[PDB]
């Protein structure tokens, strides 16, 4: 398969919505490799969880977890990892204002090569218990051999953006990951990295990160009322109207290509409602109240969370997704899989420069990187497999969007319960 494009397995669904699926567990296996070192980039974990998630015989390799957590929060994480001395922790430089380390990435060095896992999961048993969250494999990558002189770089130039990304922590402990990327050969490479990192960036700079970084590779690889369909779990302030950032920035770069309808799919308070967790899924839709009713004029782009096709309508998205489908929905241009969120913080906003808050990451599927002009649609999960159905069901009248600070007691969820935070 050319995509390596998987979902993490869902309980509580049917065996064949879990066939083509991986667990944590299974990434981690043995079969995948003799495991030397590991690094895990995430936002939250829970160690004791994480380390039982490791095969018994390499749950003493060494770990490195890239985390962005301040004072105490990041006390708490060094107390989580104290009982296991073959960890360590790096603290990712958060030196702009109310942003975050969102990153998930897994670095996994083996006796016989390295993987780079890149996806949208927490390091916590809710977030691959019944959630739709997506993953992204890269080959087994093969460790240069000493005496050959190679770049083992990839025509979509993977291996020096990884190490660009790392180069950016500015980080004692990455600085061996770097050297290890140095040493390997990442030439069967065919996805585009790309990554969100703090900053202001200016001149040329500005297409490096967020989606100035995804309008330049639309535009050097990539009747052209093809949608955008943008797909998240949290949304941050985007202003009083479209104009502000929404349509004016970021659809331009998304829009880009060598009117345009701009669809956004976020589960509503009934997607969540009746969902395999019921209300509490919503802790994972952080969508605040005061952020949503000073916008509520983007409410009208929104569309409900259906995914019948890999059996997951009632699995509450946790995955990320962007792409630019045809009028018909039956091929599209591009497919964009990340950690980044509908929020200025994750993608960017012109202040010229460029200001990101945020550490984020994905990886961009084009169809030139495999030779071809566009991807067919794979109906049911050279054809794409999008997670969720087409084409978007917008909201009804009586829908909402999730918004997790209020409260909701008129219908029992899934459990039989309220919600009520406070």
């Amino acid at each position: 398969n050319p995509f390596q494009f998987y979902l993490t397995r869902v309980s509580g669904v049917k065996p064949k919505y879990n066939s083509g699926a991986l667990h944590i567990k299974d990434i981690l296996s043995p079969l995948f490799g003799t495991l030397v070192s590991s690094a895990q980039f995430n936002y939250c974990f829970d160690v004791d969880w994480l380390v039982k998630q490791y095969p018994p015989e390499f749950r003493k390799k060494p770990i490195l977890l890239v985390h962005g957590d301040k004072r105490e929060a990041k006390a708490h994480l060094h107390a989580q990892a104290k009982p296991y001395e073959n960890i360590s922790l790096c603290q990712a430089k958060l030196d702009i204002a109310f942003g975050t380390h969102h990153t998930k990435m897994m670095l996994l060095l083996y006796e016989e090569g390295l993987r780079v896992v890149i996806h949208t999961s927490n390091l916590i048993h809710a977030d691959w218990h019944q959630k739709t969250q997506g993953i992204w494999l890269s080959p087994l990558y093969p460790r240069i051999a000493d005496g050959t002189h190679k770049s083992g770089e990839s025509p979509t130039h993977f291996k020096a953006n990884l190490i660009s990304y790392l180069t950016a922590y500015n980080a004692p402990s990455l600085k061996e990951w770097i050297d290890v990327i140095h040493k390997h050969d990442l030439s069967e490479t065919n996805v585009y990295l790309i990554g969100s990192t703090p900053g202001r960036f200016q001149g040329s700079q500005k297409d490096n990160w967020g989606h100035f970084r995804l309008k330049k590779l639309l535009k050097d690889h990539a009747a052209e009322s093809w949608p955008v369909v943008g797909q998240f779990s949290s949304v941050g302030s985007l202003g009083a109207d479209e104009s502000k950032w929404l349509c004016s920035e970021f659809k331009e770069s998304m829009l880009t290509l060598g009117s345009v309808p701009l669809y956004l799919i976020y589960p509503s308070v009934e997607n969540v409602r009746t969902s395999l967790e019921g209300y509490p899924a919503g802790g994972s839709l952080p969508y605040s109240i005061q952020t949503a009713e000073k916008q509520n004029w983007l409410h009208s782009y929104f569309h409900k969370w259906s995914a019948e096709t890999s059996g997951r309508s009632n699995a509450m998205p946790h995955i990320k997704t962007y792409m630019r489908p045809s009028p018909d929905f039956s091929k599209i241009a591009w497919f964009l899989v990340t950690s980044a969120n509908l929020s200025k913080a994750a993608w960017g906003a012109l202040e010229t420069q460029l200001m990101i808050r945020s550490y984020e990451l994905g990886v961009l599927f084009l169809p030139s990187a495999l030779g071809l002009d566009s991807f067919k649609v794979k109906q049911k999960f050279a054809t794409f497999p999008v997670p969720y159905d087409l084409p978007p069901e917008l909201y009804g009248s009586k829908d909402r969007p999730w918004i997790w600070n209020i409260p909701y007691v008129k219908a029992p969820d899934t459990h039989g319960n309220m919600w009520v935070p406070s």
